[PDB]
């Protein structure tokens, strides 16, 4: 039940378990999450998407000898998303972007 940058980062840097309130795009999409609807507050009155998996071969986030990268929605309540998005890696390095997957400033 968390959707804030540092809050999610701390949660992950300390408990590593994705905040109890996130879902992978697939699950969200397969559960019924549709773009021409943005259904979410109904089936999940307070949940934020996030928890997918990515290798970052595009080198869009910090890398090394084999790096794992995953994202998560931020600042959501009930309705649709916005531009606040958090990025966390295998090593738990967390970065933040507020321009809809555009500028990734580091936070942890």
């Amino acid at each position: 039940v968390i959707n804030t940058f540092d809050g999610v980062a701390d949660y992950l840097q300390t408990y590593h378990k994705l905040p109890d309130n996130y879902i992978t795009k697939s699950e969200a999409q397969a559960l019924g999450w549709v773009a021409s609807k943005g259904n979410l507050a109904d089936v999940a009155p307070g949940k934020s998407i996030g928890g997918d998996i990515f290798s970052n071969r595009e080198g869009k986030l910090p890398g090394k000898s084999g790096r794992t990268w995953r994202e998560a929605d931020i600042n959501y309540t009930s309705g649709f998303r916005n531009s606040d998005r958090i990025l966390y890696s295998s090593d738990w390095l967390i970065y933040k972007t507020t321009d809809a997957y555009q500028t990734f400033t580091k936070i942890r």
